């Protein structure tokens, strides 16, 4: 058996976090990080 999250979930690499998909960071355009920072990385599907 296994117990894992899906995409959309938020996930650290350095917290233990198994996720079945592998983590996608976005390097997108920041212009207002103080709103909406563009700097995190979640679960995603695997290619």
């Amino acid at each position: 058996s296994k117990e894992c999250m899906t995409d959309g979930t938020v996930c650290y690499i350095h917290n233990h976090n198994d996720c079945c998909g592998s983590c996608l960071c976005s390097n997108g355009p920041i212009a207002r990080p103080w709103e909406m920072m563009v700097g995190n990385c979640m679960c995603g599907p695997k290619a």
